[PDB]
Parts: C-alpha cells; structure tokens; sequence
C-alpha cells in the first residue's frame, strides 16, 4: 500500500467546487449520473482496483520494474515479450490529430425539447418534450494543434452529437454565425493561410501573420467573420459563455412533406462573456488549459453548462426576400428580421472517463442528419459533406469508426457492409447483399413516413447548367461587416480596432497592412481610420471618399450581435480570488463566503506561500495557490479582507495581482485596512465605480461586488488603465 | 417476401452430411454448441431478421437501389451521404494479408487434459482433467496468398489459440517436425526464395521454380524439411488427417522451479492421409477451396476434427545426450528415442460466423506463453519472438489488436497501457503509470507461485561473447534427411523421388538442378540416382562415392516418420461417389447406403445431368452433381451399382471418372453389369486387389470396399497406372 | 499582378538580421549555401513560379475558386474530381506526432573533426579533418504536443543525423547528462506520469501536476534529472545556448579492435544561458514559438549555431 | 488512399505524371516533394499568385466541364428508360 492512510488521494464522489478535490474520471466522480449513452459504454469501461497487472493477453506480470537480461548488468534479451508488448503499445499511442479543430474539450449530457415540433419537423428527437436525447459535445479552437493553448484569438467550434432513436444527428457548428468563405473548394486555401506558415511552422494558435492577412486582403468575402474574430468574440471567457451557430441554412421537413428553411442557434444560459486581449494572451502562458480546466471543473461542481437550442425559421416562399442570399454562409440572418424561436435545452452533466478514448476518437460530421432534416445548396455545406467521412477514415484508422464506443449509435443499426480494419461486429446474416432471398431480404428498406420511416431527400427542383461559378447574389462583402460594427458598444468597437491593429502590426510586409486598411475603408471609415492611425498609415482622399455599403434590409444595427449591449449576466460558477494575510479578520471571511455561496460563486484562497494560515479566531485556512501561482487572469474578481495587512502590503506579487486585475477591468473589493491598496491602483479617496470599499466586508459590500460581477467587467474604467504600468 | 414459400432457403439447424443443405454461419447452423469463448463473443454478434436497413449511424434507408441525382437521368449529387458511406465502407474492406500463411481455414473448439500435469508444469490449463479450455485453430498453407489454392504442395500451418484462465497461449506449429532454416535472420531470405519471384510474381503456391531450389542448393540446412515437403506430407488429404508439431524445444516449468525440455505434438485421431501429386495438382483447379470446404462440412456433419496433444519430454541433464542439438529446429527428436506422452484432447466443433471477422483478423504468436511454460535459445524461435507482434500491429491497424473480439482473452486483463488506434477499452483508473499512490498502486504485480502467479523467466545460465555465429553443433545437414528417407515405405520413397523430379524439371537453369542432385547424393545414393535419371543427369564417380551420413543415435529408421508404414486408417467422414444410371437396381443402393451409414461414410450420387432419376422399383433418386461437376478427385472411392449400364457405358465422363479414380489409387467397387466398366481400366477377368466386384452389392461386397477404404489407397496398383491414359 | 510592383513581397537572398525581412524557405533565402545532403535533395525540391496550377495528375485547373454545381446556386456534383482531389489531400494532411519530443525545430549544417581519431575509432566520419559530414539537427522539448509552447520548463532533445560515407549515425541526445530512469521497461510509466493526465488531458508542456510528482516521490532514481529540470537548465534562452549529451556510455572501436568507453557532449560555442521562470512562463503566452523563431532567424542572420 | 497509404500516391514512381504538376496541396503521409513556394494558398501576393490558374482553350488550357443542362428534382430514382 502506497496510498496515504487518511484516504486523501481519492476525491469525494460528490459535487465539489473547483480546487477542493483532485479532478477524476466522470464515472468515478459522479457514478449516479446516467443517460442511455453513458450506460451503453459500460461494456468497455475497465476498472483497476483489486486486479492484477497483466499483459494484454491476460498473463500476470511479476516484475514490472525491469527488463530481462543475461545477468543483472547484461544485455536485454529479445525473448522479453512483456517489455516488448509494453513498449510496442507505447510506441503506437498517437493517432493523427484533426486537420482543423485539433484542440478541443468535451463532455456528456442530455437534451430535450420544450414542446413537440411535429408541425415543422418529423425528427423524432424534437417530437416529445419528455423524450430525452443523450448528447456528447466537443468545443474547440480551429487553427492550433491538439497541444496548443485554449485562450487564443480564434473562432471556436461547438459540435453536438445527438444519439437519437432514429440515428445519430451531429450539429457541427461554431461560435459565430457565419464562416470566412463561400465555397468549400477554397477551404484548403483559407486553412493553409491561417495555419502556421509552411517553411517554418510558425505561428501556433494565431492569425497574426502575413499569409492570413494576405488571403483576407485578396478575398473580401472573409471580412465578416474576420470582424467577429477581431472582436472580443474571438476570446471567450469560457465555453459556457459563448453562442453557438450551425451557420448554414438547413431544412426541416414535416410529415406532410413541407420544407421550412432553418438556421440553428445555441444560447448560453450562463450569458455571453469574453476576456480582453492582454488577459487572454497572457493566460495562454499562465494556463494554456484554462478552458478545458474550467469546463471540467464546472461539471464537477454542478455548474452544468446549459444551452438553449433555437431555430430561425424562414418559409420556402421567402427564400429570396432578403437583400442577401440565404444560402451564403458569409451572411447572417439578423434576429431583428427573423427571431430565434426557443426549441429545447441541453445540459452537460458528466465529464468523460478517458480523454483519448472519448474525446480524441469522437467523430462529428454534419452529413449525419436524420429524417425530418435535410440539406440545402449552400456551397460550403455541400463540400463539407464530402470531407468529414473521408478525413475520419484517415484519422481513426478505417471505415469502422462508428464502432469506436463513443461514436456508436444507441439505436439499432444493421446493413450489408462488411469487413474493414478493426471490424468488431460479427455479422451472422447469411447474406451480405440485397436483394437476397437467402435471408428473406433482411435487413429491409423502410418507406418514408411520419415516424420511424426511411430517409428520403426533399425533392428540390434543380435547373441550371454544369458550371464552376459563384452565384452573383453572393458577391457583396461589406454590408454585414458594417452591420456587425455598428451593433457593437463603443468599448467593443475599441477592442475590434485594437485586435486589427495588433494583428496587422505582426504582418511583416507593409503593403499587406495597407491593403487590409483599404478593405476596412469599404466597411466603415471610422474603423479604417482608427486602425490606420495605429499602423502609421494615412488614408488617401479616394479612401476617405468610399461610399459605405447599404444597410441590411433597412437595419442600422442589431443589438443581438453585441456580447454586452443587452445585460444577460449570471454569476453562478464564476470565481473570485481572496488575498489572505496571516491574521485574517474571520468576520470578513464569513460574510464574504456566505454571500458568494448564496449566488453559487466560488472562491480561491491565495497567499504568499502554500500550507495554512490561521485567522484571528483560530480558524485554520488552507491555501489553494500562491499569488504567482494562480494569477488574477484566472478569476473574475478580487477580494482583499482585512487583517494584518502589513503582512502583504509590500508584497510585490500581491500588489501586482491588484494592478493586473484592475487593468483587465475586474471588480476589486477592499475591506477595512485593505483599503491601503487603493494607492497601488491610484483610486481617489472618494472611490470609483468598480472598486468596492467599506470598513468591513458586510451585506452591503458583498451585494455591491456581486452586482459588479453580474455586469462581468467595469467598462467605465477603460480610460483609466493606459496609465497603469501592468 | 423473396424467400420461397416452402422455406428451402434456410439450412436445417442440426447436423447434416456434406451436400445435404447449404452451409451456414456456425451460430445459425449449431446454435446449441457453446464454450466460454463463444459465449463471450455474443456481445458483438449482430443479427438481421426483422431489422430495418440503416446507415452505420442508425438512419433507416428508404431506397437502397439508387443514388441521389438531379432528375432521374441526371448527375449524382455530393449530398448523397447514404451512397457515400456505403461506397466508402466497401472501398476500405481489405486489410493486408499475412506475410506468410495467408491462406488458411479456422474453427472453434475446446481442449481438456487427460490428467493433471502439475508434477511437470504449473500451466493452469493442464492442471485439472475437468478444466475445459476453449480454442480457436487456424490451419494454413505457407507460400500462397489468401486467394491461392488449398491442395498445393507446401508445408501446412497448425496454429491453436488456447483461451486459458491465466492468459492466452498460442501454440503456433506446422505439419512437419522441423523447419527449413536454423536462424531467424535468414527467414526473409528463405521466404523470398520460395515466394513468387520479384520481377513477374510467379509462381503462386509452388516451390517449383528457380529461386527456391537455388536457395536450397546453397543452404543444405534446408534439405531435411525439403524431404518432408517433397514427400506426400506436402499434400495432405485434409487438415483432419495431418500431424502437427511446435518444432522448437520449449520448457515446462513446475511449481518447484524445475525445467523440463518439451517438444509439442498433435496426433490426428482420424489418422494420417495424403493425396497423390497428380490428384492434388488437378484438385487446385477443380476445387481450389477443397480443404476449407472439407473442414467446414466435417464440422457441420458432426465429424469433428479431433487431435491429441502430446509432449516429448527430455530432462535438463539430458540436453547433450543426442547426436544433434535439441535447440536446432532442422533436427527432429525421433520417437524411438523419446516417446510422445499423451496430454489431452482437442475437438473442433463449431465453424465461425464471419470468416473475415474471426479467421482473417485472428492473430497467433508463439511469444504468447503462460506461467508454466518458457522458451529456449533455439535461434529460430528467438527471432520469431520479435516478428509476430510487429507484423500483427501492421496487419491489424495498431496496437489494440487484442481488443478485436476473436483475439480477446476470456480471463481478466488490466494494465497501464493506453490509447493507440482503434482503442476500445475506456480506462477509469486515475493512474496510467506505476508505481502510483493515487490508485493505491492497482493494478498490482503478482509474485510467481504455484498457481495464479506472475510470470518469471527460468534463470537459465548464459555465458559467452556477443557473436553473430552459428553453433558448430548445428553444422550437420544430411543425417536427418537420411533417417526420414529410410523410414518411408517403398511407394512413399517413389513419391519423394517423383516430387523432386517434377519440381526440378520446372527449374529453367540446369546447373541449379545439378547442384540439388549433388546435395541428394550426400543423403542417399538410390534417391540421388533415381532423381538424376528423371532429369537426364549422370552422377560423377565422385558423387557415386560420397559416404552416407551417420545413423541418428544408432537408428536406421523410425517408422513413426512414415504416413503409412503403420496403418492408422479411420473411414468416418470420408466420401464415396456413387455413379447412377437411369434405372438403378434399388437393392444395390439400399445395401451400399446402409453399410456406408453404419461406418459414418458419406455418399454423393452422381449422374450425367442434375434433377432426379428413378430406380427399378420406382424409388426417386436425387442427383447431387454431374460426373464433371464433382470429379473423382473429391472422393475417396467410387461405387457403381447395377442397373441400365448401357445408359452410361459410352458416357466419356463416366468412363473418365473411373480412370482418374483408378490412376489415383482409389478403391473402386463394381456390381452386376457395372462390371462391364472393367474394360475401360483394363482389369483382367479374374479381377485384381483394389477392384471390388460381385453379381450384386452385397453379402461381403461392402465389407470388402470399406476394408480397402480403411487402408486409404491401393498402393499395390502403382506399377499398373503408367499404362493408363488418364 | 497580385505582388506589389516594388518587389517588397520577396526577402532579399542575403543574410539579414531578425525582423528586417520576411522569413523564407532556406533554398530561397540562401541558395548558395550547399552541402552534399542539401544537393542530394534537389531531385525532390518543387518550385512554383511561372508554372500552371494543376491537379496531382498534371491536369491544368481553370477555376480554383468554385466547385462544379448544377446552376450557380445549385448542388455540388460528384463528378467534380478537381474539388475531390484537393479536399481529399487536405483531409489526409496530418500524421501522428512523435510519442515524445513532438515539439521540435530543425536545421541543416555540417560537421568536421579537428584531427583524425583513427587511434581510438575506425568511424569514417572522424578519420580525417578534411572530411565534411552533412548533418540535420532537431532540437525539441519532451512532454508537449507539436503545437505546444517552446519556453516551457522541460528537458530538451538535441538529435543529430550525420550523413556519413559509411552509413547514417544518429546521435540522439538531450540537454542534461542523465535521464530520469534506469531501465527502459519503465519508460511508459515515467512518460505517462509526466504527460497530461488521462481523464482530462491536462496539463500541456508541464510537469507541475500530481502524477509526475507522485512517480518522482516513489522512484528516487528520478531525482538527479529532476534537479536539472528544476534548475534554470530547464528553461534555456535558446537552443544555441544549451549543452548536449548522449547520456549513455557507448563504445568506440578502433581498427585493432580495442574498445574505449565514451560519453558524448556538445558544447555551445555561443555559451550557456537560460531564462528565469516568470519570464519563460510568460513567454509561452506572448510567443509560444520563441525558440523555433530564434533558431530560424539566427540562421537567416548568419549567426549560425555552432557546437563542439 | 486506403490501399496505398495516404494521399501522395501520385508520388509513387509508376503513378507520377511525366508532365509538370504544381499546386498548393501539402503534407500527407510519405510526402516526397519538398515545396519551396513561400505560399501554400491562393490567391497569394507573396509568390505573385504562382502557380496560376489557366483559362480553357484549344491547347494547354485549364479544364472546364461541358455546360450540360441539368433539370429535374433531387430524386433516388432509376430512369424508366433503363427498365
Ligand atoms: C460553416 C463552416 C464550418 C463549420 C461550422 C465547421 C465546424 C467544425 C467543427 C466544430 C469541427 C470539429 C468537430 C470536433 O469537435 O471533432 C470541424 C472539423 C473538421 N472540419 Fe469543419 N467546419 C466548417 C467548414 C468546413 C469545410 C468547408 C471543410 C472542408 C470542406 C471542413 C472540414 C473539416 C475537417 C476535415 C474536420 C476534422 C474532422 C475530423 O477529423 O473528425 N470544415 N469543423
Ligand atoms: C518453426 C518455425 C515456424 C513455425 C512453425 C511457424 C508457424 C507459423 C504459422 C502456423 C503461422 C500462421 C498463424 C495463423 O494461422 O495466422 C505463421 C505466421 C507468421 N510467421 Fe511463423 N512460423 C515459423 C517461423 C517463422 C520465423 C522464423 C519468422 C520470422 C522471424 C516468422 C514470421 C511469421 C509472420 C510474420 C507471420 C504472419 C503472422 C500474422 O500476420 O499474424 N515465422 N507462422
Ligand atoms: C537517454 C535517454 C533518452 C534520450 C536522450 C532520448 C532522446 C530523444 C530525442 C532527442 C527524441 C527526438 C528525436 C527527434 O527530434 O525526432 C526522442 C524520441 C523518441 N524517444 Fe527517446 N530518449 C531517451 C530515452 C528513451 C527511451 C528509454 C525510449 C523507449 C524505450 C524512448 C523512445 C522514444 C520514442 C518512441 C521517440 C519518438 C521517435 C520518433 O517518432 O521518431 N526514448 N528521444
């Protein structure tokens, strides 16, 4: 026995707040959390306690510390079959990462609709409010490798596998409502442009390099999703606090055969929230696993990620009623024109057991639809349908990837396909072809119908010649970027200007910067001028005279495009740092922890060393991390309770911790003699909105802090932060 | 419904003789047959009846006859995900075949020992006569591809996977007691020499070409196994009528630590039986699947392949008591010197359900041993230990090939190995390393002991310098080929000579045939001269004067080396052709069938067309095949009953049937006017040994025939067959 | 005419200091720097300028901007073999990364001995001071993926392929003179313990987690290389300013058959230098490619990495 | 791609074109060709957009599909003319 006698090696199998217990595989942390898919994986879960160590052939091993050798200082012998199996398996551990979205984090959960949608769709998972569909969801960045950092500036993926009773449906979306390009033929060009450059394989996780901006300057259709990327949408706080979108128009098909166009939305019930760029960039260094960690720890705490599925629905007869093409995936459908109808709720409530087996090997593909859905001719969706099956057979080693446990349907699947590498299913059917008489033609085709029917495509009319040509209706590139720009708050605009300015400053060939600023002048002259000033570029008179693009169907703005213009804050699952001293005022700590607990906000107790400190009343406080070990970047607000403030008053790291949190617009709360830290961040005696201060930490102090936290950041401080050296 | 109304599409789920029903997947044919391994596969067996046809994602298919197109004469659309999945799976069905032994045929069964062998081995599967161990056995040729023919001249593999309670043990043997080469380093050279030549990839399934005999002529260590391959051992009648051998000396280790050297044997309880060359060669054309078919039909009829495991046991202190090295795999241990001790019985009693999932994907490797067994320094075994794991991860797609269902142990297996392509097991252990405290060090090592202990290698002494050198004790190449030659009957020796003469005739470079005749002259002069005569080569005076090699430990023959010197016939499961006419005498047929039934001998009723014929007394006789359709090659004897003989007397195919059977030494029985056929095979009026004849088919006509079948072939006919034009 | 008319898109083919010009493929930046290995690769180098765009089967492409569809707003057709080949190649670009040392940066160069070592070794590449051996060198971290950060705290790999006249010799070393473990049987245990933990796959590029220190606390043989990793050896300023070591004792064999034990070293002629931890950890965020970049730009500037 | 080990099967010597072939496709298992293009995407400025598209024409032109007229609904249906 190498475990400690006290049992402290094993985390409690109950919900616990971040940092309170070591994290664990999902089935051991939350063994009572079940759904049909989770249960179905029991055939392949493998335990360990009380079992002997063996080879993969079942032979017990006596000595797992040594190779077999001729004498104990002799050569290793070829007959050591136990060493060679162990080292061969290790030698073959890695598989290819995904070509894009290689970096991602996943969890299990469940979905149910609010009401039956049978009037618009015959899909079975949308038919009954009390029929629950398991899901597995992977969130991702796009450009970086599987070992890249989480809080980069990038688009994020949001892929949901729904294990329905009529097949797997994969809704493979991103966190912005449009993509960069119009036709899948260009996907390798765009991805190669954004990815590390091919001579030296730099930069990882960043679009701030010449080839990406070269492509953008030469392909104005990219500008819309570039605007989203350069805004704070490119730097979410958490995968719990971003939107999701399917991007393409799809179809819903009901039992009477009617097609309705649909775009898919996920609304985060925790609200929309993003980092600021200096925080995000520094956090890729202090904790490159911040989003993976925060997601796993939110589910271990019971702060399950919840999202509302929503549909924008457009009747068939209204296909051409907008000033943009519904099938153009560089155009969004403004919610002021077509509202999102609430459809159902998805809750992620258990982490996987083994990241490689369940997350790395999962395969999501947007051609996996079910009866009641269909595609459209969007030319980027069309080409996606070829790529996901093709790449998943390369990455997962052959055509039986649907038999890898995470990807298996929970509903029946039977057909005449056979063989392939690592075939697990042993078919007993005498026939491997149809039509057959020798098995009375089973398994059999099923006619389409209202429920449980075979799939039939909606009989869309196709009229045209065989052409490689872009629809002229797709040839407008600046109106949607402008609508997005005008819908942002002033601080969000400033952050967009700063994102383009920072990125193009890293473009070494100056003419590319100039060409991008010329594109920006076709969107908005105020944006283009503000970027140009930061680049040392002066717009020409012709640039100053470019006519702005038209409004989008009369809209001058749509506030649903902003992260912050409409309040939607939720503090449950956020975290505060509490900076301890060696004689903390216990009464402050009581009041602080009670008010945080009432709102579901977690706390991390920090100090200048690890171990414990004792409060004024004898209470022994364990320290979660040092001020340098868990920087302000990792929390949403900072509280300094009273005590022996002289202990930490001259500590550089405690002072910096407040300066960094202040620069990054976080609420700060100072009780009693902790108000002496007002001098590090230059707060006048009268106080400042976003700094909470009082003689002690009481009801009123904590309510004011929590109100600031519900607004996420203190935007009004922005003019005060350029002078702080942090 | 496409099945016929009378149900005649479905084979009866009970034992039936070959030809009486269509063959079927083993769990449908014999649902009541079970063992622990067959039970454990049930979780991956897939049915078919009454299920809908789906994609692999579980979506029901409505039209499995057509691609999606724009108009019914239009182009196929990329959005047809059901076509693309079905075609992608088909496109990736094949996996690499095995480098050697690619052609092979397998079945499930069980093994039990006759008594506990605990005094000599602590192997669990040999510890208790009530302990039943499931097996899976694959028999194979060596040189040809998976789609080559079965009845070629080649060595045969005989590989047994024992699913024990202490691990998988794979006994990976062949049907001769030695191999061609001494050191594994030469295996690619020898296999490249026997395989199809590299410019043009000819010939398939044949050693009769220049490179093979070039190698043989230059590597006299090969001559021992070459003698076996050129004997009728190279052309077995069935996998059920051949011996098996582990070849190498291995060790048994008992609970007290004592090592005993062992060589493994399988004794066919159906007896030893081979074809003759002209019959085998022609049968590769008439039925290239003959041995696969015979094995599967024997198991469907209940003629289960049975084999007795036996051990030759040599004490450690007798290592050097022989004229040859125990560790040299080109030497056999004569049974006259060290008897085979009977160990237990293996019965093969169920066919697979799916050939590719269970046969093609099975992986046997001789390094898979269990506590109670160990290796020796045989330098061909030593290098095998590297090859099998290496090649199986290449062929089966990654390091998780033990999770393919046929390969999985039935006993527990738990370790710290993770990931790899196709990973099925989902580990819940918090640790993936040891030593660990975080899971209290589980799964844990187990010390060696008398049962259920960890594996520990026997502490053999090693002393010598690091050298690439053959042991001088291995440098004797001719004594064991001579012992084999002298142990054969005179007709077995004729067929050896004819095997070398035919194969060397197909070597285009004459000097290679001369060099191989020179090697034969070092084994035995009568052999050498008889082959030389057939090649037009004259021995030199010096060749006529080479001194024969020494006897082996005083032996000038060992009759256990001969197929036929000691009768071990068994007629059960053999087959007779019955040549019908349009008015058969029914009393003849009743007697024939009743006597054959009583000895478990099958029959096939042949005619000049399919359908039925009617007997003298009105009995309707169903025809199994035409004369041309089921040639004499495929049966053990031929019976022609009386009746309207004029119906078939001038039928070329019926006369030819008897001439082929006659040439190949098969018993032939002629009743009543069927005696007219004596003229086509030139039999005298007074008869000859091997031709049974009488006014009717009984009293003793069937006993006489069945006695001839017990002796397999009519060797005394040999001098008569050269005159027959067949 | 997408290039600027002033030609400022193309870097000068002469040594230039970091940042002065866009970086480029070696054969375009320094066409006149040659060695026998670099010359032998000319058979497979592919240019681009002035050539038509083609499929991999050599068919010229007319419109690389659009898929073939029935009507310009219609469905994409299966017959579009140009789109299918281009997206099939893209779909299969990635190969598995190295199980360890997945993150690395490499360059070409050459080796010459100072004098003949025929007295102690018959290795042909050490037999003559005028015999130049081309090399290719890869420097690496150990634990993180290929897309992890360069200035982590970790051991570094220093692998040199010598293309000799009597065969390839690979000297596969690290930047500290010992390893963490004694017997290869334990290498999957130790690597599993330092790698991201298996439930959640955290942390990347760091040994600062429970399983690593669990293994170290139970296997005191690891403490010597742990000391080196916790020192500033674990955070080099550049691959140019660290030492290299083969770690193991090997043998040299001379023509007379005498064996001498040897351990191999590389001394950085630019000196030894390391970062400090707060700087290295921050730099993993501000520039995760800092060591790859610095090596590439040192070579483009003429500040060639040299090692003895 | 399954049978020959990856997407560079056209680099296996028997399958190589004898005419020029140049494009922006990169990587894949057993990649033989070492591309020197600064660009691996188009449109690009950094290599003056090379290698470049070629319009269709009477000789040495790029490939353009014959502009067949397609009219019909999306159906899984066999032409009656094939019955
Ligand atoms: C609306 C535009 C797109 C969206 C929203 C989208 C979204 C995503 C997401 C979220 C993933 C990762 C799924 C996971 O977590 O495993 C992914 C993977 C992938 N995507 Fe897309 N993508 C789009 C366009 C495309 C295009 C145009 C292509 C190629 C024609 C493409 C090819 C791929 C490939 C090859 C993968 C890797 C899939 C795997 O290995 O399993 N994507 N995409
Ligand atoms: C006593 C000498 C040998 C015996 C009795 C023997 C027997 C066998 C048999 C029976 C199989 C087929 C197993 C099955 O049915 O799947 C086989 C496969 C094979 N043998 Fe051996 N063999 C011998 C020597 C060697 C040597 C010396 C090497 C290489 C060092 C070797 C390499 C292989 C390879 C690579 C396979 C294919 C295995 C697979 O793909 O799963 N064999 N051998
Ligand atoms: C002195 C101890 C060791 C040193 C100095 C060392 C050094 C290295 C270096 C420098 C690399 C990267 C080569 C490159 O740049 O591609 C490498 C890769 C590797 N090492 Fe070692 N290593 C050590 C021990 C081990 C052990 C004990 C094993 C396994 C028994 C091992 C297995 C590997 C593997 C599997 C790779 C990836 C190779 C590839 O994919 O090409 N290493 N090691």
């Amino acid at each position: 026995s190498l475990a400690p006698e006290d049992g402290s090696h094993r985390p409690a199998a109950e919900p616990t707040p971040p940092g309170a217990q070591p994290t664990a595989p999902g089935s051991l942390k939350a063994p009572d959390t079940r759904n049909e898919k989770l249960n179905s994986l029991e055939d392949v879960r493998k335990g360990s306690e009380n079992y002997a160590l063996t080879t993969n052939q079942g032979v017990r091993i006596a000595d797992d510390q040594n190779s077999l050798r001729a004498g104990s200082r002799g050569p290793t012998l070829l007959e050591d079959f136990i060493l060679r199996e162990k080292i061969a398996h290790f030698d073959h551990e890695r598989i290819p990462e995904r070509i894009v979205h290689a970096r991602g984090s996943a969890a299990h959960g469940y979905f149910q609709p609010y009401k039956s949608l049978s009037d618009i769709t015959k899909a079975d998972f949308l038919s009954d409010p009390n029929k629950i569909t398991p899901v597995f969801v992977r969130f991702s960045t796009v450009q970086g490798g599987a070992g890249s950092a989480d809080t980069v500036r990038d688009i994020r993926g949001f892929a949901t596998k729904f294990y329905t009773e009529e097949g797997i449906f994969d809704l493979v979306g991103n966190n912005t409502p449009i993509f960069f390009i119009q036709d899948a033929h260009k996907f390798p060009d765009f991805v190669h442009a954004v990815k590390p450059e091919p001579h030296w394989a730099i930069p990882q996780g960043q679009s701030a390099h010449d080839t990406f901006w070269d492509y953008v300057s030469l392909q104005p259709e990219t500008l819309h999703n570039v605007m989203w990327a350069m805004s704070d949408r490119g730097i979410p706080r958490s995968y719990r606090t971003m939107e999701g979108f399917g991007i393409h128009t799809f179809r819903l098909i009901n039992a009477e055969g009617k097609a309705t166009f649909v775009r898919f939305h996920w609304k985060p019930l925790a609200g929309k929230a993003s980092l600021v760029w200096d925080e995000a960039q520094k956090l890729t260094g202090r904790d490159p696993d911040f989003h993976r960690r925060e997601l796993w720890e939110a589910i271990e705490a019971g702060d399950f990620p919840e999202y509302e599925l929503g549909f924008q629905l457009i009747p068939e007869e209204d296909e051409f009623k907008f000033d943009f093409d519904l099938l153009d995936p560089t155009k969004l459908i403004p919610e002021e024109l077509v509202p999102v109808q609430r459809v159902g709720k998805m809750v992620l409530n258990r982490n996987p057991d083994n990241f490689f087996a369940e997350n790395e090997q999962a395969a999501f593909h947007p051609g996996h639809i079910v009866p009641g859905l269909d595609f459209t001719n969007d030319p980027l969706l069309q080409g996606r349908l070829y790529s996901y099956t093709d790449t998943q057979i390369s990455r997962l080693g052959g055509p039986n990837f649907h038999e890898i446990p995470i990807n298996r349907p929970t509903c029946p699947y039977h057909n005449f396909q056979r063989d392939g590498m690592h075939r697990m299913g042993i078919d007993t059917n005498p026939a491997n072809y149809e039509p057959n008489s020798i098995n009375d033609n089973w398994p059999r085709e099923t006619p389409p119908g209202p429920k449980r029917g075979g799939f039939e495509s909606y009989q869309e009319r196709v009229e045209g010649n065989k052409v490689r040509e872009r629809s002229p209706s797709f040839g407008e590139y600046y109106s949607h970027p402008r609508l997005f720009w005008l819908s942002q708050t002033p601080f969000e605009q400033r952050h967009i200007v700063d994102g383009f300015s920072f990125e193009l400053s890293k473009v070494v060939r100056p003419y590319i910067r100039e060409r991008v600023v010329d594109q920006l002048a076709h969107i908005d002259l105020t944006l283009a001028q503000a970027v140009a000033k930061n680049l040392g570029i002066e717009l020409t008179d012709d640039q100053l005279n470019i006519t702005p693009p038209p409004d989008v169907n009369g809209l001058k703005k749509d506030p649903s495009l902003s992260l912050y213009a409409i309040p939607d804050g939720d503090v449950k699952g956020r975290v505060v740092a509490i900076l301890l001293n060696d004689e903390v005022r216990s009464a402050d700590l009581l009041a602080i922890l009670k008010a945080l607990k009432a709102k579901g906000v977690h706390a991390k107790l920090l100090y200048s060393r690890m171990g414990e400190v004792t409060a004024d009343d004898g209470t022994v406080l364990p320290i979660a991390a040092t001020f340098a070990g868990a920087p302000s970047l990792t929390v949403d607000a900072v509280i300094v309770p009273c005590g022996n403030i002289a202990d930490i008053a001259d500590n550089g790291d405690a002072n910096y911790y407040l300066m960094e949190a202040y620069k990054h617009l976080k609420p700060i709360a100072l009780a009693g003699d902790a108000r002496k830290f007002k001098a590090t961040i230059k707060i006048a005696d009268q106080g400042e909105e976003g700094i909470v201060e009082a003689d002690s930490a009481d009801g009123s102090f904590m309510d004011e802090l929590l109100t600031l936290m519900a607004a996420h950041r203190v935007w009004s401080r922005i003019p005060k932060i350029d002078k702080i050296p942090a």
